C-alpha cells in the first residue's frame, strides 16, 4: 500500500516534475493476472487483448464457463466503498450481446466512454438476448454527446444515460485538462442524481484500463479534494490496480491526472 498525500502547493509542482512523477509511476506494480487463470477454450475470442484479463476476486460474472464471461471488474470508489464503477474493454462484435447482459444485470444507469472505441449502440432500436436498446434523445456539448436511452426486459422499463466523450488528447499538456474535468464533474452529479446506493457506473474505451483508469482516479481524487483538502493519487492509482490490472497504463497518462487535479485545485481556491 503506496501513499503521497499532496497539498495544493506540492500539487502544482508534482504535475509538472515528469522525472519525478515517472520514478513514483514506474514503482506501482502492474498487478496483472496470469493468463493461464483463464483456462476456458474459445475464451480468447472474448478478449481484446491477450494478456489484460480480469482479476478474478473482482471480475463481473454474468448470469457455461464461457457464457458467464465478460472482460470487467467491479472497481472501488472514494474511502473503498464497493462496486462504484466497472471498468470493462470497448465492446467487441462477439461480445456486444454480453456487454448489454451486464448493464442490465447490473442495473447500470450511466456509461463512460473516453475516446479522442467501438460500435454498439443502436441509431434507433437494437435489441440483444431480451433487452431493448432505445436512443429516446441526443445532447450534443462543447465536450461530450450525452445519449438518453431506454432500456425495456418484458415488463420492466429502465433509464441510462451514455456520455460518450471526444476530447481525449494525443498530448497530455495542461491546455487538454479541462474538457475531462467537465466530463467528471457532469458525471459524478448524474450519478448523485440516481439516489442512495447507485448502481455501478461503466467506464471502457479499448482496452478498459489506461483512459479508463485516468477518469476513474480524477473522479475519486476530485471527492478527495473536497472532502480532505488533499489528494492522494499515489493512493488511488494503488487501489485501482488492486481491483483490475494496469489501471492507468502510461507516465503520460500518470502526468495527465495531475494536471487535471492541479486545475481543480486552483478553480476551488478561486
Ligand atoms: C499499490 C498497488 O498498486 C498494489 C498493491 C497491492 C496489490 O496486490 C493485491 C492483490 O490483488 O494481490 C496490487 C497493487
Ligand atoms: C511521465 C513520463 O514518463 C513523461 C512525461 C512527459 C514527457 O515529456 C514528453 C516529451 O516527449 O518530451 C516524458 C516522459
Amino acid at each position: 500500500s503506496m501513499s503521497r498525500v499532496l497539498q495544493a502547493e506540492e500539487l502544482h509542482e508534482k504535475a509538472l516534475d515528469p522525472f519525478l512523477l515517472q520514478a513514483e509511476f514506474f514503482e506501482i506494480p502492474m498487478n496483472f493476472v496470469d493468463p493461464k487463470e483463464y483456462d476456458i477454450p474459445g475464451l480468447v475470442r472474448k478478449n481484446r487483448y491477450k494478456t489484460i484479463l480480469p482479476n478474478p476476486h473482482s471480475r463481473v460474472c454474468l448470469t457455461d464457463p464461457l457464457s458467464s464471461y465478460i472482460n470487467a471488474n467491479y472497481i472501488r470508489g472514494y474511502g473503498g466503498e464497493e462496486k462504484v464503477y466497472i471498468a470493462t474493454q470497448g465492446p467487441i462484435v462477439s461480445t456486444v450481446a454480453d456487454f448489454w447482459r451486464m448493464v442490465w444485470q447490473e442495473h447500470t444507469p450511466i456509461i463512460v466512454m473516453i475516446t479522442n472505441c467501438t460500435e454498439y449502440w443502436p441509431e434507433e432500436q437494437v435489441a440483444y438476448d431480451g433487452v431493448e436498446i432505445t436512443v429516446q434523445k441526443v445532447i450534443h456539448t462543447e465536450d461530450y454527446r450525452l445519449r438518453l436511452i431506454s432500456l425495456k426486459s418484458g415488463t420492466e422499463e429502465r433509464g441510462l444515460k451514455h456520455y460518450w466523450f471526444t476530447s481525449w488528447p494525443d498530448q497530455k499538456t495542461p491546455d487538454r485538462a479541462p474538457p475531462l474535468l467537465h466530463l467528471v464533474r457532469e458525471v459524478e452529479e448524474a450519478a448523485q442524481q440516481e439516489g442512495p446506493h447507485c448502481a455501478p457506473i461503466i467506464v471502457h474505451c479499448s482496452a478498459g484500463i489506461g483512459r479508463t483508469g485516468c477518469f476513474i482516479a480524477t473522479s475519486i481524487c476530485c471527492q478527495q479534494l473536497r472532502q480532505e483538502g488533499v489528494v492522494d493519487i499515489l493512493k488511488t492509482t494503488c487501489q485501482l490496480r488492486q481491483d483490475r490490472g494496469g489501471m492507468i497504463q502510461t507516465c503520460e497518462q500518470y502526468q495527465f491526472v495531475h494536471h487535471v487535479m492541479s486545475l481543480y485545485e486552483k478553480q476551488l481556491s478561486h
